[PDB]
């Protein structure tokens, strides 16, 4: 079984359709696979605030996708969020380490999402979210996560700073034109794996690049990975910051290229 948590909350976003996004994409998955989602948060509108305003304004949220979180953790299902941000991630990712301290997370991102407060440039809660999980900064929310088990997937482009985070604290990258399954694979070894993703990593949606090199990871190297992770070491899978307004086409199309994309984990969950 599949147990569907959805943040509706604002967790410091940034981008104006972010809530919509996660909304369209949980019905999506309602829909395909016969599920009723458990929905978190209020809404609330996007704002350029410092991490240190946002932050304790996401408290009551953070909080309760934990506990929700928590739950369905603890159960024998596969846990399912559809998160608006990656920062609902500082609430998730210290469960998920503390439940299963040998999981390795894929962070899929075309970011690093490896920032704290004193070397992050825009003060973004978003880009302070790995790094937050792995304990490099206190956000209120717990740590736990090893970075020795942490795996960057699809990230490219790092600040040169940010990247000496990255590797003075033990993280792996997997740059898109590396990303293969059986490289992803190889990375995590016999480890059970908590797979979260950020849409930002895909390359931008213009398929009609036959005769073009991508620079992000395009959607069959997504499939791809979900096929390789075998059922029975899949924990759980977020999937965050989809920006498309509710009831636009463009939403539409987009989450018929994440279903695509997550058949092989959620439907051999669901058979289970
Ligand atoms: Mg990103
Ligand atoms: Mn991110």
């Amino acid at each position: 079984m599949i147990d569907l948590i959805v943040s509706q909350g604002r967790v410091a976003d940034r981008a104006a359709w972010m809530i919509e996004g996660a909304a369209r994409t949980a019905r999506a998955l309602e829909e395909r696979y016969g599920l009723k989602g458990h929905y978190v948060g209020e809404p609330a509108p996007h704002a350029d605030d410092d991490w240190s305003v946002a932050l304790p304004q996401a408290r009551e949220t953070l909080v309760a996708v934990r506990e929700a979180a928590t739950e369905s953790i603890k159960g024998d299902n596969l846990t399912v969020l559809v998160n608006n941000t990656c920062s609902v991630s500082l609430a998730t990712l210290p469960v998920v380490a503390r439940e299963h301290p040998d999981a390795v997370v894929l962070y899929i991102d075309g970011h690093g999402d490896f920032n704290t407060p004193e070397t992050t440039d825009t003060g973004y809660l978003g880009g302070m979210v790995l790094s937050g999980a792995c304990g490099l900064w206190d956000s209120g929310h717990g740590a736990g996560l090893r970075p020795e088990q942490a795996v960057l997937v699809g990230s490219r482009d790092i600040d040169e700073g940010e990247r000496e985070l990255i590797r003075k604290a033990g993280v792996r990258v997997i740059p898109p034109g590396e990303a293969t399954a059986q490289a992803v694979l190889d990375a995590v070894k016999d480890a059970p794996v908590w797979i979260h993703i950020d849409w930002d990593v895909l390359e931008p949606g213009s398929i009609p690049a036959d005769y073009t090199v991508p620079d992000g990871m395009l959607p069959a190297q997504i499939r791809a990975v979900f096929e390789a992770i075998p059922a029975e070491r899949l924990i759980g899978v977020e999937l965050a910051e989809l920006n498309a307004p509710a009831d636009s086409e463009r939403a539409e199309q987009a989450v018929a290229v994440i279903l695509d994309m997550v058949a092989p984990a959620f439907d051999a969950a669901a058979a289970r």
